């Protein structure tokens, strides 16, 4: 039983899971899924968050079985991926000492929205909005349906649920802020609301990072949500082969659908024009190398994060030149380029 076993794990020191547990270099895809809501108890206890807010233990077990559940099983958007996400928020608290640099209650709220982010992911995007059916029209596009209003709508609807309010002991204000900022933060994994606030991103990090400055604490808490979303990026090549994998079975198969029914998909989705190494170079150079350059520009601790997606930038790249690959193979599999490249 999940919930009986997740109250006899209680709540396990980092140490017991890993003496790598909080080093960038760590791959937390590789702890198995019945593992990971001890492992989100884990990191909570060790940012200090159960105790300096007064969590229920027994009722952030029920919300964290519940985050759990809430997601579906597509190929990519499903638990793992939230896990995975979650815990590069823990990464970036150890390793860049966000406490100096953010409120408690901000970074409480960008690591439960991580938890939260993509809740219901159905394993379908047609959220773009644009006429072509170009990679390059996604990649620029600034407006686009909001998914992620739902994402947060299923959040609420769990901390609504009987036993599974982890913030209902907080005041009215800390309440209502807590939620603010999970709505705002949630949204902010909108590629489209990113690529909205890029330019107010290029300013901040051009004027200096102010810790006294309101409008940087938020734009701050977009940046690093976009960087936790995406750092499946930051990891070895095996990392980046296998979610490319994942990211285009999923597209694959909203895609075939679409042809089938007549419909025109979009090319990145479309496994007859789907280049995946290129695709993976444009996405990479447009919009996650971009995102890891800012966070380096803020936090000269995160240079290795940078250089581990351009080192992957330039694996994708040597593929490409080597290799022609269009759609995925019958088995969803492109493991055999692990050897290719050493
Ligand atoms: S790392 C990564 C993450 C996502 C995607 C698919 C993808 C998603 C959105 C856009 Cl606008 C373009 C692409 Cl190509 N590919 N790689
Ligand atoms: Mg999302
Ligand atoms: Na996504
Ligand atoms: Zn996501």
């Amino acid at each position: 039983d999940e919930y009986t076993k997740l109250l006899h794990d209680g709540i396990q020191p980092v140490a017991a899971i890993d003496s790598n547990f909080a080093s960038f270099t760590y791959t937390p895809r590789s702890l198995p899924e019945d593992d990971t809501s001890m492992a989100i108890l884990s990191m909570l206890q060790d940012m200090n968050f159960i105790n300096n807010y007064k969590i229920d233990c027994p009722t952030l077990a029920r919300f964290c079985l519940m985050v759990k559940k809430g997601y579906r099983d597509p190929p990519y958007h499903n638990w793992m991926h939230a896990f995975s996400v979650s815990h590069f928020c823990y990464l970036l608290y150890k390793n860049l000492e966000l406490t100096n640099y953010l409120e408690d209650i901000e970074i409480f709220a960008l690591f439960i929205s991580c938890m939260c982010h993509d809740l219901d992911h159905r394993g379908t995007n047609n959220s773009f909005q644009v006429a072509s059916k170009s990679v390059l029209a996604a990649l620029y596009s600034s407006e686009g349906s909001v998914m992620e209003r739902h994402h947060f709508a299923q959040a609420i609807a769990i901390l609504n649920t009987h036993g599974c309010n982890i913030f209902d002991h907080f005041s009215r204000k800390d309440y209502q802020r807590m939620l603010d900022l999970m709505r705002d933060i949630i949204l902010a994994t909108d590629l489209a609301h990113h690529l909205r606030i890029f330019k107010d991103l290029q300013k901040m990090a051009e004027v200096g990072y102010d810790r006294n400055n309101k409008q940087h604490h938020r734009l701050l808490l977009c940046l690093l949500m976009t960087s936790c979303d995406l750092s499946d990026q930051t990891k070895g090549w095996k990392t980046t082969r296998k979610i490319a994998e994942l990211i285009y079975k999923e597209f694959f198969s909203q895609g075939d659908l679409e042809k089938a029914m007549g419909n025109r998909p979009m090319e990145m989705m479309d496994r007859e024009k789907a280049y995946i190494p290129e695709l993976q170079i444009s996405f990479m150079e447009h919009i996650a190398m971009p995102i890891y350059k800012l966070l380096q520009d803020l936090f000269p601790k995160a240079a290795e994060l940078y250089e581990r997606v351009a080192s992957n930038r330039e694996h994708w790249t040597k593929v490409s030149h080597k290799f022609t690959i269009r759609g995925l193979p019958s088995n969803n599999s492109l493991d055999f380029l692990d050897e290719e490249l050493e």
